[PDB]
Parts: structure tokens; C-alpha cells; sequence
């Protein structure tokens, strides 16, 4: 049908990393696209949500929450979205697998309709058609949300990247999203986290190989510390740790919520026996063994720091170890880095350099996101996932592939883009906030 109004809300996911919400309205219809959390500015064990107190007053609008990938950053505000209010849930296999882990962890009952998508999926709703397309990141099953308006799509990306060795559950989708090229955009939501970042980002079998070379080198113990939602890392170790004739065991007595799911569900290649619980650890040989050390925040450092100073409830560095830094540092995280790389070195274990050369992310630098912008040919451009001058970049990078300046909006968290038909506005502010737990 011809559509009249649409709107576009972001609650989350603007002027901060990560909390991902952004509400698109099509007249009488609303869509929440993603739900996440975010942990709280530079101490670990708490989360903040954003506030839906605009969602709530139109909750009888609300036709459904859309989730682009896994992460806590897109799905980690869904079960106290859902607590306020109820409407369907969709998501690909992974991402609906891991909201049920989400609900069953904090002991939830109340029942949920959730459906699953792929990318040849199109739902249907009585104003618009949702549809989705494969996008590379750093947790498979990935997906963009295609809204189709009159006016034209209306394109969330999510986060995002362009990866040429990234082929499996992490292939993206060159043909629909050049069919949602074609066939109009509207709008593009796209993701903003290194748009400041000049070139592309070092492909992952780089990565991979150099990470490998280092790793033989390695004559004792070797600890390799990844964040957890960084699957294409873990799988990486997971590979060259076979390729070495050694063995993987995590941090812990039960190996994390993701990974464990993801592994149950077969998206991780595994040969067989080449997990050794962290029980059977002393058993084989310094030389035969890869310790992995996983978290969320900073976690992934704050434990090298008790495995140095020897402190760690469950296993603690020894002189001679090897130890390999899996992270990109941020700012936030410069100095604990440094402070426990001291105290590594004071334990007497071999710090495996990080080379300089390589940028890894799990969002694309510049040239990706030109990429995306090339392909979608939008009309309107709205960054999301950034602080303002994430944003900022991205904007610039719009501009240069041709998007309109003066249909570029750079918008706070609260901020309304209505469009008539005739012109866009940013002639409203609606109720948002940060909500700590
Ligand atoms: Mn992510």
C-alpha cells in the first residue's frame, strides 16, 4: 500500500558503544530493530538498558523486535524489554537459540513467540514487508533488516564488516543487498564503530596465519585471552591448536553460555577429544596445551592480572608461559593493559608482541562502510553505534558516495527524523535515558 508517515527512533546505540535500539515506524506500524545493553563507563557486574517508556506508550503499535546478531549489544535488553511488554520476537537461528538462553538464565517462564528467520525470509505486516540479508561479523548468523516501504527500504545493517575469508555462516549477502540497491533505498542505519579508522581491516586469515607462526614458536604453556563474542578468534585457536598437535580448554569448570550453544548447534569446527577440561590440564606437557581466556568487559585482562599475581581461583601463570593478547585496545582499556602486562612479565612469562600493522575489528574501517553505502545508494543516511564523532566520520564517508549532505542526520538518543512525503524533519524529541540494573 502507499505508506504516509514514517518515523525513526533511536533509543540505544547513539552517542555511546554499543545498546543498540532503534524504533522505525511506518504509519500505524512500529518496529524495534535490536535491543541491547551496555556495560557502564570506564567496575564489571552490571548492565544498563535503555528506556521504552516512548515503546510502552505505543506499546499496541509495537509489531515485533527484530534482532540482527547474538551479542549482547543487540539482544541483551530483550528479556526486561519483554518483561513491559509483549510482542513476537524474530531473529536468526543463533540469535533466537541464545534470547531462550538469555530468558531460561534469569529463570523467566512467561512464554514468548518467537520466529525464526533467514535471509530469504520476508514477513509480512499490513503496511510493509520486513526482509533480511547476510552480514559479515564476529558471531555467525548474522543479518540486516530490510523494511519495505512505498517510499522505499528502510535498511538497518547492524554491525557489520567486509571480510574476503569469511565465507561459511559469515558470508555476506553481495546479490540482495544489490537487489535492495536496485529496487530503492530510503534510508540506510548503518554502523558507525571505525568509521573513524582510515582503509579496510586486516583480513581475518592474516590474522590467522600470523597469529599461527607466533604460536609455533611457543616451546611451553600458551594463553590466549579472546573476548567471548569474538567466535571467529576462538574458532582461529581452535584451528591452529589442531594444526600443533595441541589442546584447548577454557577458563572454568563449564564453558560460556555462546560458546557452548553455538558449539551444541555445530557452528564451531571441532575435531573430536581436542577440548581438555581445565581438571585435566596438568596432565599433559607445558608444550601440548592452549589455555583460552574469555569475558565481556575488560575480564579477558582483569584475569592475566590474577593468573600473574598469582591470585586466580582456578589455574595461575608459572615462569616460562607464553601469553597472547587477542583484543584491539581501546582507550578506555589502555592502562589495565600495560599495568598487567608488568605484572606478566614480573611472573615471568613471555609476552607474544602484537603486531602493529594489523587492525582487527569486528566492524567495518572506512572503506567497508563506503562499501555498504555504494551498494544501498540511500536517499537518507542515518549513523548509529558510535560516540558523536563516530558518527561524524561515517556522515563524511556518505557524503563522498554521494548521499545528499542535506539528507545526512547526525541524531542524539530521543531525536525523531519524521518525513511527511515531501521533506525530512527533525522537528521532535521523544523520552530516552540510560536505565542501570
Ligand atoms: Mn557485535
Amino acid at each position: 500500500k502507499k505508506n504516509k508517515d514514517i518515523r525513526i527512533i533511536p533509543l540505544g546505540g547513539v552517542g555511546e558503544i554499543a545498546k543498540n535500539m532503534y524504533i522505525v515506524e511506518v504509519d500505524d506500524e512500529m518496529f524495534m530493530l535490536d535491543a541491547g545493553l551496555m556495560f557502564p563507563e570506564d567496575l564489571g557486574v552490571d548492565i544498563v538498558i535503555p528506556d521504552i517508556q516512548y515503546v510502552i506508550e505505543n506499546k499496541e503499535r509495537l509489531k515485533g523486535i527484530f534482532l540482527t546478531h547474538g551479542h549482547e549489544a543487540a539482544i541483551g535488553a530483550v528479556s526486561y524489554v519483554l518483561e513491559q511488554i509483549d510482542a513476537p520476537v524474530y531473529g536468526s537461528k543463533l540469535t533466537i537459540a541464545l534470547v531462550k538462553e538469555a530468558m531460561k538464565a534469569r529463570n523467566i517462564k512467561k512464554k514468548v513467540r518467537y520466529y525464526t528467520v533467514n535471509h530469504d525470509s520476508i514477513m509480512r505486516f499490513k503496511n510493509v514487508n520486513v526482509s533480511f540479508f547476510n552480514t559479515t561479523h564476529s558471531i555467525p548468523d548474522s543479518l540486516g533488516v530490510c523494511i519495505h516501504t512505498s517510499y522505499g527500504s528502510i535498511v538497518y545493517t547492524g554491525e557489520f564488516k567486509f571480510d574476503q575469508s569469511l565465507h561459511g555462516h559469515y558470508a555476506p549477502d553481495l546479490k540482495r543487498m544489490a537487489e535492495i540497491g536496485d529496487e530503492g533505498v530510503f534510508a540506510l542505519i548503518s554502523d558507525s564503530t571505525e568509521a573513524e579508522k582510515p582503509g579496510y581491516n586486516t583480513p581475518e586469515n592474516i590474522i590467522e596465519h600470523h597469529m599461527y607462526d607466533a604460536f609455533a614458536k611457543v616451546k611451553g604453556r600458551l594463553i590466549v585471552s579472546c573476548y567471548a563474542s569474538n567466535f571467529v578468534r576462538i574458532q582461529q585457536v581452535l584451528n591452529i591448536a589442531s594444526q600443533l598437535n595441541r589442546k584447548v580448554s577454557f577458563l572454568g569448570r563449564s564453558l560460556e553460555s555462546s560458546f557452548n550453544i553455538a558449539r551444541k548447534m555445530g557452528y564451531f569446527d571441532i575435531p573430536k577429544d581436542l577440548l581438555i577440561p581445565i581438571n585435566e590440564v596438568e596432565n599433559y606437557p607445558k608444550n601440548e596445551v592452549i589455555i583460552i581466556a574469555t569475558g565481556m568487559q575488560g575480564e579477558p585482562v582483569e584475569a592475566l592480572s590474577q593468573m600473574a599475581r598469582k591470585k586466580h581461583k582456578i589455574m595461575n601463570i608459572e615462569e616460562g608461559d607464553s601469553i597472547f593478547l587477542a583484543i584491539t585496545a581501546s582507550a578506555n582499556m589502555e592502562v589495565i593493559i600495560a599495568d598487567t602486562l608488568n605484572e606478566l612479565v614480573r611472573a615471568g612469562a613471555h609476552i607474544i608482541p602484537n603486531n602493529k600493522k594489523i587492525h582487527a575489528s569486528s566492524h567495518g574501517c572506512m572503506e567497508e562502510l563506503k562499501m555498504m553505502l555504494n551498494i544501498m545508494k540511500p536517499e537518507y543516511f542515518v549513523p548509529v553505534q558510535g560516540e558523536f564523532k563516530m558518527q561524524i566520520a561515517h556522515a563524511k564517508l556518505a557524503a563522498e558516495t554521494g548521499v545528499a549532505p542535506e539528507k545526512i542526520f547526525l541524531v542524539e538518543k530521543g531525536d525523531v527524523i519524521s518525513y511527511n512525503g515531501k521533506d525530512m524533519i527533525l522537528n521532535e524529541k521523544v523520552q530516552s535515558g540510560n536505565i542501570l540494573i
